[PDB]
């Protein structure tokens, strides 16, 4: 009797931080309850000023993360304000029945709904927009992030023992069709439904024209680095609602990796790079060793260094010459 | 000597269906065989009425699915009817030697071959035709199918417990690059030997015109829906043999995933998505829990809802509102 | 104290063949030395003699292989001779901290540097240059190859049992996006620099216009194919430093796989075709059992018969009918 369960009600964060939570369950299932906000709005995700119409789940690209624990039940408020133009719903991968809540979401501007589902199966996984019709140009505008169901116990290496996180960050990548003309200018847009057919014109090629973290080329470099410190032990959470992505840190490793995302299976140990198929979350688990500046990428270096796809860290601590040392520094022969 | 073994002939069965077949095998081993018939037929295989001469084992795309158990010896007879204009020949994935016995079939119109291989591998597994110098024309062309080998105990879980299917399906999903004019619409041709060249230049691009299930688009919908019910367990074996795939059930998910398809490893459990590279068979078994439509889809989706490589499931019985229900159902605020 | 470990010093050999080693290691914890020369050379890549700048280590693409065993230490003499033109440095996956050795590397024309780090992690990992601001250009005009980190007692099957290989084999698959005209003709430069501006815009298509193996479309065919006997136990290993590949043996399987080469991970067992993420390095092990000519290919079929990525074994002894067998040869009707 769900009615007699008790009920937290969370407030989502912004990526790349997520919202505080338990690793291990301190309490007996729940309702947790969690409300999003629909918006449509402009955004620039270039340096070059390119300007998308996005669709959002909360004002962000990816949406936010959202944590529970195995037979939580989730309850999303889901409102669609009137100032935006098009009909929105949400997809959990996360949850069984009703094309993932699509078919029981469908809300227009002006309108709200009420889900809720059984979180069975642990593992992170993607949720997004699917609007029958019009399920990929929704998607790759930015409608699409993840929910983390953790096991009540926790997270477990390949020999069952714990494994704790220090730190957690959700990274969102995004495959980007921005239309062009003849010589390769992108196009700007007044209204979303104005975009729509050179969108789908655009997105049949197969080749985005930006691939992002965090919705904008270098939204995860500078001041807006991730951070950590040597012996820190980090989880990142990757997704990729649309597109294949190879995920690498450059530097580092995973030390323990669920490429896919789905943790009643052991994990993948020491990878260098790992392939999160498109419609897939994934998580990796690496202790920095290491002082200093590691970029975060997709390794399709094209996709990562010309298309966006490339963030850093900025990781504090001794450097440890055991590991790594100039044993005669750059100089004429 | 295989001359005392039992043979049984076996009558195939258009794709989405699968000939009859034991799980657990209640013989020894056996001589099992098949007779496919090589047809060029032209194929309609969107809602425009684009046109392709297709290049088919036993007049569908995919080839039928074979179903045989571990150390078994399949025996296939191979017939290249002398109405059809090209070359041919058959390599199984399966098979071990001879460029999977391309090297020994190749038939020109009017001909027929006998193969026989040992089934030493459990696993579901592409095959193709592949004649010299004009491999991934005949491939493009529709010319692939898949082979099961069963354990001869059958499948079984992560655990090593059985694991009995209610139904099983075959899905091929085909990448076609048919040519375009200048403008982007498609050409026509009289005989493959005409489209030759064109299509050459059309592979090229590495960009597919059409990505489909079941050879056409909307092959797997409305009337030629899948279906199952409530409590049916059901297997899904899935082949690309020139391009990756990722497979999702939207509203369902993979229990037990053989991404690569091959049953001396455990199956990944609880998968979203699941990749499928290109050149292998994959499979995937779904405890159904929830009635209604799904569509199974490629999630790339692009590919799937504009390309066409979405399929639906229709299952019947009850609701459980323990899962997912509406608390509040769409409505102005 | 890594003063007092003994020292010795490796000269590397050409792709595909790998310079000699032991598997299980038959002495302590060592400082293995190794000197690689940076060469920027004119390179012919496919039979219409199409040229491109390469950007190469020790000569070749890819770049040796090198094996040492986990806990030794890599020292590596880095050399740019005066005669290269731009600067360079090396990132190795295995290694931990300073961009894998990238930020410690960095090379002009007329310098060297020697790195020294610990290889912790067993495996077979992707290296490659990666100058800020140029990363992409370097890797796709061929500067990358590997090194394989043994365990210390070799390697092991699914169930703790050695697995002893026969050969090795280094095949580095390279994708090569070279510049072309209006009409699809490939453009020639003097120098490397002339080429910057064509070889960024030709990246952002993401389409290679060539996928080759050992640098060359046919490098591994003919009398550069590679050989082996019935009943000997191959291990091929496989690099791709920037784009996903699928690789698969027509006629063969992988008995034991590791797809994204880490050695701690169990293999994945009977493998048709396996994807290799771009960015790794992966290694399949298979016994031969039977003679004749098989193809190694990467399994996106245009991608290896159209764009280059095929290469051939030649295998000797005796044809096992048991296996396989013509039991009618092909024939009119
Ligand atoms: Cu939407
Ligand atoms: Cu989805
Ligand atoms: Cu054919
Ligand atoms: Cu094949
Ligand atoms: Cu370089
Ligand atoms: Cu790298």
């Amino acid at each position: 009797d769900i009615s007699t369960l008790p009920r937290v009600k969370v407030d989502l964060v912004k990526p790349p931080f997520v919202h505080a939570h338990d690793q291990v369950a301190k309490t007996g299932p729940r309702v947790v309850e969690f409300t999003m906000t629909i918006e449509e709005k402009k955004l620039v995700i270039d340096r070059e000023g390119t300007e998308i119409h996005a669709m959002t789940f909360n004002g962000s690209v990816p949406g936010p993360l959202m944590v529970v624990h195995e037979n939580d039940y989730v309850e999303l408020r889901l409102i669609n304000p009137d100032t935006n133009t098009l009909l929105h719903n949400i997809d959990f991968h996360a949850a069984t029945g009703a094309l993932g809540g699509g078919a029981l979401t469908q809300v227009n501007p002006g309108e709200e709904t009420t889900l809720r589902f059984k979180a069975t199966k642990p593992g992170v996984f993607v949720y997004h927009c699917a609007p029958e019709g019009m399920v990929p140009w929704h998607v790759t505008s930015g409608m699409n992030g993840a929910i983390m169901v953790l096991p009540r116990d926790g997270l477990k290496d390949e020999k069952g023992q714990p494994l704790t996180y220090d730190k957690i960050y959700y990274v969102g990548e995004q495959d980007f069709y921005v239309p062009k003309d003849e010589a390769g200018n992108y196009k700007k847009y007044e209204t979303p439904g104005e975009a729509y057919e050179d969108a789908v014109k655009a997105m049949r090629t197969l080749t985005p024209t930006h691939i992002v973290f965090n919705g904008a080329v270098g939204a995860l470099t500078g001041d807006h680095a991730l951070t950590a410190a040597v012996g820190e032990r980090v989880l990142v959470v990757h997704s990729q609602a649309n597109r294949d992505t190879r995920p690498h840190l450059i530097g580092g490793h995973g030390d323990y990796v669920w490429a896919t995302g789905k943790f009643r299976n052991p994990p993948d140990l020491d990878q260098e790079t790992w392939l999160i198929p498109g419609g897939t979350a994934g998580a990796a688990f690496y202790t920095f060793r290491q002082p200093g500046v590691y970029a975060y990428v997709n390794h399709n270096l094209i996709e990562a260094f010309e298309l966006g796809a490339a963030g850093h860290f900025k990781v504090t601590g001794e450097w440890n010459d055991d590991l790594m040392t100039s044993v005669v520094k750059p100089a004429s022969m």
